[PDB]
């Protein structure tokens, strides 16, 4: 079932082909296939930030779950759902968070409410975990978006004729 | 640990050097250097906005918390967010918070149930503070954003054969 699941989005996506007829639409469909030089960029630069903001972020919560899936959802899924406006400020900002103590090592720990959250996040120098939030939304959220924009636009305004 | 994550971060931003190879890259990574100019305005445009919005938004909440961390987070941070879709009405408008009697002061109060909004805020004159949340939506989220998607558009274009 899984992979005729997968099957069916392609044979979907061949139906693209109909619009390669209309005079207004074909020429699209050809620009769209040379914007693909503009989001390998945008990806590349993405995930670069991702790593980057993602590997930081863990970093100072050392969540104690640390379980080598849910490592990966809180680097690469979670940073990447904030892009578009999902930001668990519960699961990241101490000051929402319930005091408790978890674990025997030194520091002081916050309860996240969120079940993939980590069951118990440090909140040594959690302005700092904030910070890179206000800093990731402006880069990835803001300017990279803007930047991709730009690209498509001039790449759009370039490539019309040909 | 945290000085660490950090620098951790400035490793992998580190790793952008390889696009400067691919000849389709390069010059992309280098039109990025040049958009600083626009950033900086974009920042220094919204950072006025955002502290015309925010300190007159909690002037007018009057919340009895008041203590000075929390007041930079209600007057900069919870903002902020705003502009990415984070908009905690429950924590502004007054018709959607319980009325209770928390300070002899006069006047009526409400009591907000987020953590950090505020043990208690003035109802005096609410809808100036949810006026002004569309004024800032509206200015901010997308006078500004779409203005600098703008300035990116000519920017790129411009330096883009430099």
């Amino acid at each position: 079932r899984t992979v005729l699941c997968i099957d069916f989005m392609v044979f979907t996506v061949r139906l693209l082909h109909i619009f390669t007829v209309n005079k207004q639409l074909g020429p699209k469909i050809v620009i769209v296939s040379k914007m693909m030089k503009d989001v390998f960029f945008f990806l590349f630069f993405l995930g670069v930030w991702l790593v980057a903001y993602g590997v930081a972020t863990e970093g100072l919560l050392r969540p104690r779950d640390s379980d080598f899936p849910s490592i990966l959802r809180r680097v690469f899924y979670r940073p990447y759902l904030q892009i578009f406006g999902q930001i668990p400020q519960e699961d990241m900002d101490v000051a929402l968070m319930e005091h408790s103590n978890c674990s025997s090592e030194p520091g002081f720990w916050a309860h996240p409410p969120g079940a993939q959250a980590g069951t118990c996040v440090s909140q040594y120098a959690n302005w700092l975990v904030v910070l890179l939030l206000v800093i990731f939304l402006l880069v990835a959220n803001i300017l990279l978006v803007n930047l991709l924009i730009a690209m498509f636009s001039y790449t759009f305004g370039k490539v019309q004729g040909n």
